């Protein structure tokens, strides 16, 4: 069901309906501070994103991204760079050409290109200056910058309609009007498909998915979603997979980026974690391997059940860097670890390999099946290391090269 | 959009597409222990689930829900109790009639009834007391205890066909036959529309959104949804939003389980706030006040941007069991809190009230916006303490009786 589209390449790193969903993410430290800035895209790019974005926000900064590039490119890490620009996005490319070179895309928000007139001419500039160079852009609208005039216009447009629609509704029309227009006009001055993403975000999840499938049928871009400003903690990591999967499960996305607040001293990584989460559980990507588990009930004791499952999470998670340089493909891998009888079983078949414990009124053993079938029956001390010996055996024939 | 059906009542709480979807959960308490199991019913109805399921696995498992149930009462907590039941669960109706009669619900697994001939007598037994005490019932299916009869019947159908589905596709048709044919039985033996709720839950949420168009289409019952064993902490919230919002999304399910992992130590009431969080999250129901923030970039000042937007959201949640019995409505409330001025006014302006903090270049002010419009500016020391106590002012008017 993907939505086919041209590919744009980001650096090395090609998006669009014929390649994998491309995990990106965005730095929080002054761009003006190199050694931060260099420190924190490394962080995320071994995180596991894609492409990395950063604010270019005064000279300051811009004079800085030639040295980020360097520092990057001298430990051979190829992670592409997409420069955000807003407001005087025009002034720096037109000043500071290093910068614009050592970037791998632009992204221009078509509600901070200026007031009125200067609009056209600053959106131009910047479309002349990555033609000039081969640059992609992404234009990504956003709702918290919503082109006030084309708001306006919609809004008498729509007081004309037999049934007016509501002013949130219109809202909506206008934030899809702005990047389609831009969209348009990039391709007019010569901007080439394979260099074109859009965006169109919003804070609402229902929002969203009516948006993008609106952006998906009058367009052909590839398309960079998210759900922005999706806030703290457990509601933002909700909202946030919420808002993608039915877009992503409808075929509609080709680059996403979890718009998370990160709590004081939490990692900027939590973002990238987040969107592999979304990709993975919805089948599209495999970034590593994943466990099922119950909730345990009554016919569990709890303690032991979540701590075994928590054990064998945690060991999945320190083999990964080995395992995923000699076994390819254990990405795939889905572990089971289930508390009774009831369900256990079942689930275990259906995993690579999975483990149901003894529930209440069973015999003290725990069967251990793998490809579908019963491997062996553990009981006693040491389940738990018994049964990380059974995956890693498991690992080695599975997914030998 | 809500797909229309039947209203099932469970308890007091009215289950169906006239009514709001329904928040439930299940305890992990050994059913047998009244005291930590009438605790932990108390504990989850109190963060919000509506019903409460437990595991009547046992005889004494049995004996004790009639305890539960009074203790319940005499503090005048209405919580309807769902009782869990396999592969005796025929047995313990009928031994313990006092148990039958103290449970809202029945839970029934069409694959964990006996073997052969047996599901037939055991299924009408416990259909039989669900009528004689007119309770309703859950037929709920799931892939981890799928009928293997069924299952052969299904493959041999498929190995028919001119050209025959995968192994998996198969599991999944079984998965939902069982639940519709179980469904038509209860209904051809007398059960009441408005007495049977359907299930068909998988691990997979590619599936389950499958799973449930097929059983939303072919039957006309409420559904009870939700994806089954999906795990622990980021992987299990993500998976089950990813899973149910597509669902929701386009009408379907009247209640709703998160089947989570606690880590150990965590608390059973995580389940129940992630429900929640995806129900708001879709604009399905409002249960507290929601703080829309930005990730934060090179524009904001990290930590101080991060600290208020945290400051905030405990300052609402500490406010709301006061505001919930003051100011109807309250659960509605946005607040916006945002990081400078590039999204920071536009955003704030969606929200009932919002606060955009200076970020670079900008002068050291912030503006606070609420219904749309400028409210006023704060600087200085204690930004945070005058912004909530301009969110407390504006609750007291927007939210008055
Ligand atoms: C830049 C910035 C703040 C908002 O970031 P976002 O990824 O949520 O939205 P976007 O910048 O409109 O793509
Ligand atoms: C009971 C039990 C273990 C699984 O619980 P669940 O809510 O994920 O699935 P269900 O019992 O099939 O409704
Ligand atoms: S939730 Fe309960 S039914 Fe068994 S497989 Fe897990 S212990
Ligand atoms: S993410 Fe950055 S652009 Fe401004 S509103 Fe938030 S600081």
């Amino acid at each position: 069901m993907r939505r086919p589209t041209p590919t744009v390449y980001v650096g090395r790193v090609p998006i669009g309906g014929a390649h994998p969903i491309a995990v990106q993410s965005m730095t929080n430290t002054p761009t003006r501070d190199v050694e931060a800035t260099t420190a924190q895209v490394l962080e995320l790019h071994r995180a596991g994103s894609e492409i990395v974005r950063l604010t270019v926000n005064d000279e300051e900064a811009a004079k800085a991204v030639p040295e980020i590039k360097r520092r990057l490119l001298a430990e051979g890490a190829e992670v592409p760079l997409v420069g955000d620009f807003h407001f005087n996005g025009h002034l720096l490319l037109r000043k500071y050409p290093k910068m614009a070179e050592a970037l791998d895309k632009f992204r221009i928000n078509p509600g901070t290109l200026g007031r009125g007139r200067h609009k056209d001419e600053h959106f131009a500039e910047m479309i002349r200056i990555a033609m000039d160079l081969g640059k992609p852009v992404r234009i990504g609208a956003n709702w918290g910058s919503l082109d006030p005039a084309l708001l306006t216009e919609l809004m008498d447009r729509n007081a004309r309609r037999p049934e007016p629609k509501s002013a949130h509704e219109v809202v909506l029309e206008a934030l899809v009007e702005s990047a389609v227009r831009a969209y348009e006009a990039a391709l007019e001055m010569g901007l080439g498909e394979d260099k074109l993403v859009l965006s169109a975000k919003v804070s609402k999840a229902r929002d969203l998915v009516w948006v993008y499938r609106e952006l998906a049928r009058r367009t052909q871009a590839p398309l960079h979603l998210g759900l922005t400003e999706a806030g703290m903690g457990v509601k933002g990591i909700v909202a946030s997979a919420a808002a993608l999967a039915p877009l992503l499960l409808e075929g509609i996305g080709d680059t996403i980026r979890v718009s998370l607040t990160p709590a004081p001293g939490e990692p900027r990584t939590k973002e990238v974690e987040v969107a592999q989460e979304i990709l993975q559980a919805l089948g599209l990507r495999a970034f590593a391997p994943e466990v099922t588990s119950c909730p345990g009930c009554g016919r569990t004791t709890s303690t032991f059940f979540q701590e075994l499952a928590e054990e064998v999470s945690r060991r999945l998670k320190e083999r990964l860097p080995e395992w995923r340089a000699r076994y390819p493909g254990v990405e795939e891998l889905k572990v089971a670890v289930m508390g009774c009888v009831v369900n256990g079983p079942g689930e275990s078949k259906h995993a690579h390999i999975g483990i149901s414990l003894p529930g209440a009124g069973e015999e003290p053993k725990a069967p251990v099946y793998a490809d579908g079938k019963l491997l062996t029956i553990l009981k006693g001390e040491g389940i738990a290391e018994e049964f990380l010996r059974l995956v890693e055996d498991y690992v080695k024939t599975r997914f030998a090269p």
